[PDB]
């Protein structure tokens, strides 16, 4: 009856990117390649965070809610967000500005605990986004930028943990 932090992390970004590559490999240590495209799922864990038992909870978005008002609704339910795009996809870095515009808008607080992810960083020779223009973003939005590889596993664990780092000092 003694109750753990629940830390609600919201996964979001465009298509391909590895939203579920990156929940799947923290979930369960796999590197997933062909979850289904369309598929949310919400997925819970327990974690030890700085030496505290907590749980995680991750909400692996698709896109594809019915109407806004149910997206809206899902992103309201987190606490903090991993906003993800492909280092080897241009337009999924351009596309997270609209995933940020869509947090704020819900969350009305531009400090909601949030981290530009840039995954697949083991494609180094398939860059699209410069480290450089994603440091800018970031610095732009005052968020910290991390490159993520769900098929290596760097900087998985990194970006869950730091972001229920976020979840914990700024919702205290
Ligand atoms: N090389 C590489 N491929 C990745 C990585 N993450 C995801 N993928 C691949 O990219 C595709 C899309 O990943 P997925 O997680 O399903 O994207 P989502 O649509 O954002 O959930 C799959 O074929 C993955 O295997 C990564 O870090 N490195
Ligand atoms: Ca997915």
């Amino acid at each position: 009856q003694n109750s753990l932090a629940l830390h609600k992390v919201i996964m979001v970004g465009s298509g391909g990117v590895g939203k579920s590559a990156l929940t799947l490999q923290f979930m369960y240590d796999e590197f997933v390649e062909d979850y289904e495209p369309t598929k949310a799922d919400s997925y819970r864990k327990k974690v030890v965070l700085d030496g505290e038992e907590v749980q995680i909870d991750i909400l692996d978005t698709a896109g594809q809610e019915d109407y806004a008002a149910i997206r809206d609704n899902y992103f309201r339910s987190g606490e903090g967000f991993l906003c993800v795009f492909s280092i080897t996809e241009m337009e999924s870095f351009a596309a997270t500005a609209d995933f940020r515009e869509q947090i704020l808008r819900v969350k009305e607080d531009e400090n909601v605990p949030f981290l530009l992810v840039g995954n697949k960083s083991d494609l180094e020779d398939k860059r699209q986004v410069s480290v450089e223009e994603a440091k800018n973003r970031a610095e732009q939005w005052n968020v910290n930028y991390v490159e993520t590889s769900a098929k290596t596993r760097a900087n998985v664990d990194k970006v869950f943990f730091d972001l229920m780092r976020e979840i914990r000092a700024r919702l205290e």
